[PDB]
């Protein structure tokens, strides 16, 4: 069955994208917003990938999920977030402890942070970074007016991972799989 | 006295993140306007942190100050600006020399360089870094209708280094102080 | 001839500066719109340079054009471009061998690559990157609703390299001429 192992030895390079030599690593930050719509910032890059951005509104953003490519070390995620003397604040936190596996049938698909921002928030401004397990970056940014359609027009025609509010999985298992 | 000797401590603290380990350095670009407004650029980093923007307009920037954290090594602030043939250009001047000390009550507060702009320009793009003395960034901009509204509104409450068209020095001193 | 060897000396020491200790290398991408208007960004840097970039509309771009300076080597010429899974992607290309010389009386004055779109595209996002041979990067961008205009009001008078519609060099050779 030439068929077969052809079929599997395809998906198994596509996952192998996770083992890159050029080393792929993706992160997307999701905001969602008090009207029920999503915006989306990706950016992909080699190596390490971080974003900095600020979600200002009378929406607001009530709630950010990051999720990283299966590529990123989550031992070297960090995140930074803002509008308290900032005089004493920390500079960052280590946020890897807090990401889980979006798993599809036992394979990871992407790591998953998810919080929701306190009524008092109008605004957030973010900045996170991870770097791959062992200039060029290209950003992608877009709002959908519902989470429904976030994934029917951009998570899953682009076989992206995804956790949504019901937390349920999305993205494509490849290792080794037809 | 404990009371006391907490309150030092407590505000020594807070001048000691001026030699945290995590090397927090900020940066504060001022655009003064013909109108009389103020723009503000803000980059917090650690390490080293520099900002690279241009101040368009029919009311023109008229002066720039740059003020950094006292965390910053002066002897490595470099700054570039622009729009005389490129290809004649130099790259960038190391400017630390022209940057004073803002003090509060013998304290240095925070460093400050001023320059007016030639009524010619009706426009400045400019870059300043800075390392501090031994990805993540978060910036922050706003324009205030007036000098006295940054005072009021951004200087005062963020207890930040100032220094106000009239050479007042503002900020806290802290070290060892109550 | 004293006055001639001035002329001279003064004409080297502006092409030196594509040999500068400070590793001048500057980048511009045109964006050429189906309405026939040329979009320009321009990034100067010290050692290496990178634009990152996209280009939207219903007049859509339909090709682009790199220009390097004289001091970058092509050998570090990289390329990131997209809206083809990105999970299949190429993550970059190494285009330097697609650059070709401008010359201007023999001297090469900056180095093209120029590219059509497929008529499919609405959109590129773009990422360019080069190193010269051997933070404070200055970005200029700006719209002209013709080529002609281009070449009037940006090439001509900044004696910028340029390749127009129909393959006409523009820049100022310098090297131990008058
Ligand atoms: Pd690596
Ligand atoms: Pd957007
Ligand atoms: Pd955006
Ligand atoms: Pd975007
Ligand atoms: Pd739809
Ligand atoms: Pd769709
Ligand atoms: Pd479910
Ligand atoms: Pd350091
Ligand atoms: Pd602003
Ligand atoms: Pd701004
Ligand atoms: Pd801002
Ligand atoms: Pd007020
Ligand atoms: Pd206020
Ligand atoms: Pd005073
Ligand atoms: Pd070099
Ligand atoms: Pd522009
Ligand atoms: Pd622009
Ligand atoms: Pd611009
Ligand atoms: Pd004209
Ligand atoms: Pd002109
Ligand atoms: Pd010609």
């Amino acid at each position: 069955d030439f068929r077969g192992r052809e079929q599997r030895l395809f998906n198994s390079e596509q996952y192998n994208y996770n083992n890159s030599l050029n080393g792929e690593v993706s992160v997307w930050v999701y905001a969602y917003y008090s009207d029920g719509s999503v915006l989306v910032i990706n950016k992909n890059s080699q190596y390490k990938v971080g974003i900095s951005e600020t979600f200002k509104a009378n929406a607001k953003p009530r709630a950010i999920q990051i999720i990283f490519s299966p590529s990123v070390n989550v031992r070297t995620i960090k995140m930074a977030k803002g509008n308290e003397y900032l005089q004493r604040s920390h500079p960052w936190e280590a946020t890897g402890i807090k990401y889980r596996k979006i798993k599809r049938d036992g394979e990871i698909v992407g790591y998953s942070h998810y919080f929701e921002l306190p009524h008092e928030y109008n605004s957030i401004s973010l900045a996170v970074s991870g770097v791959h397990k062992n200039d060029l970056a290209l950003r992608f940014c877009n709002r959908y007016w519902a989470e429904l359609e976030l994934v029917n027009h951009y998570i899953s025609p682009n076989a992206y991972p995804y956790l949504d509010i019901n937390n349920h999985s999305y993205g494509v298992a490849l290792s080794n799989r037809q």
